[PDB]
């Protein structure tokens, strides 16, 4: 293959998403805790989160990942699909990743066009594109329910 395909596969085979917390950015209280690897591609993951998260002005997303491979510029492109059409796009950059390292990464998700939980629940899918700089490594998807 292009050998970039092989590098991308190398990075993916050595990557794990170990845990993720979603916090109310006002209090730090944990609204949702996940220990399963919801970055695995080729599946449609599901996350059931408390509907009150929709009333937080901001959510602090704190995750922990491991990577056997070095990355020059680990970053995410995330698309929020509502009823199959892109509603919002998020961009987050981690930067350099030491080979065989385990790293905690905090990002703030900030807010309007806010719809009720009954409308959003089961109709929101987050597509996450995992890049090292300009190299697309993987794409994973999670469907959100607001309970
Ligand atoms: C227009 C908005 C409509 C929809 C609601 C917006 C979403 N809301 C945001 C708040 C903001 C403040 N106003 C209220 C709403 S929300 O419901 O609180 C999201 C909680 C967090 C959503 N989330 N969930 C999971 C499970 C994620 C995973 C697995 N990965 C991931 C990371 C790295 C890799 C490699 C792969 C995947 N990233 C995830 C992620 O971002």
């Amino acid at each position: 293959m292009s050998a970039k395909d092989e590098r991308a596969r190398e990075i993916l085979r050595g990557f794990k998403l170990n845990w993720m917390n979603l916090r109310d950015a006002e209090t730090g209280k944990i609204l949702w805790q996940g220990t399963e690897d919801l970055s695995v591609p080729g599946v449609e993951h599901e996350a059931r989160v408390p509907k009150k998260i929709l009333k937080c002005k901001a959510v602090s997303r704190e995750l922990n990942f491991s990577s056997t491979e070095q990355m020059e510029k680990f970053r995410l492109e995330q698309k929020v699909y509502f009823k199959g059409q892109c509603l919002e796009e998020w961009f987050f950059e981690f930067g350099f990743v030491i080979p065989n390292s385990t790293n905690t990464w905090q990002s703030l998700i900030e807010a309007s066009q806010m719809m009720p939980a009954s409308v959003l629940t089961g109709n929101v899918i987050i597509e996450t594109k995992f890049f090292d700089d300009d190299l697309l490594v993987s794409t994973s998807r999670v469907r959100l329910f607001y309970v």
